[PDB]
Parts: structure tokens; sequence; C-alpha cells
């Protein structure tokens, strides 16, 4: 493991204790999911997202906030707001995106020297 890998599995085992039910474990599948793959063209889960840490896919912080927000716009995108889904992607994308905010990772940076 290198010190980006380790990062980043720390950043989603954060994110990831947020959602216990496992809705944003692997893929949505269009048989729980009708029109799924119709309305999502870009599907992103953190199963994904972690086999990209392990394969090493992830230059920067930058990239992993990208697929981490893609994620949660999916589900805000394919789901109504009164929806069990809608609010966690929400409440999930706020958590993650104050945790690895440009003053944590600035602080981050400055820990480096
Ligand atoms: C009902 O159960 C699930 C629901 C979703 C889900 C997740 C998201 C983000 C979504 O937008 N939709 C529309 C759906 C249906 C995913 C699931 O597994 C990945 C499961 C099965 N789990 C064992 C709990």
């Amino acid at each position: 493991s290198t010190p980006i890998q380790q990062l980043l599995e720390h950043f989603l085992r954060q994110l990831q204790r947020k959602d216990p039910h496992g809705f944003f474990a692997f893929p949505v599948t269009d048989a729980i999911a009708p029109g799924y793959s119709m309305i999502i063209k870009h599907p992103m889960d953190f199963g994904t997202m972690k086999d990209k840490i392990v394969a090493n896919e992830y230059k920067s912080v930058t990239e992993f906030k990208a697929d981490f927000k893609l994620m949660c716009d999916n589900a805000m995108t394919y789901n109504r707001p009164d929806t069990v889904y809608y609010k966690l992607a929400k409440k999930i994308l706020h958590a993650g995106f104050k945790m690895m905010s440009k003053e944590r990772l600035l602080a981050l940076k400055r820990s480096m020297s």
C-alpha cells in the first residue's frame, strides 16, 4: 500500500460508515431500480471507488472527491427529494465535502513539510 492509497482508504471508510444499509456499497441494478441505466449514464458506488483505490487508479484526492460527488449526484438525479436515497445522498455529500475540504487538505499538505 502507498501513502495516497492509505489516505483514500481512510476517507472511504469514514464515508462508508454513514451508509450502514449498504445502499451505496455496490452498483444499482435495473432489477431494483427500473430505468436506472436509462437515466444514470455514469454510475458510481463505494465498491467501485474501493477497487480504484486498490488498483492505484486515483492520482489525487480531487479525482476521489469527483467520484464521490458523482455517486451522490446520481442518487439525487434518479430519486425524488422525499426518498431515503436522495436524503442519504445529500447528507453523505455534505459530510464528505466537509471531511475532504480545502481547509482540511491544506492542513494535511502543510503537515507533509
Ligand atoms: C433496496 O435495497 C437496495 C437499494 C439500493 C439503491 C441505492 C441507490 C443509491 C439508489 O439510488 N437506488 C434507487 C437503490 C434502489 C441499492 C442496493 O444495493 C446496492 C440495495 C440492496 N442492499 C442489500 C440494501
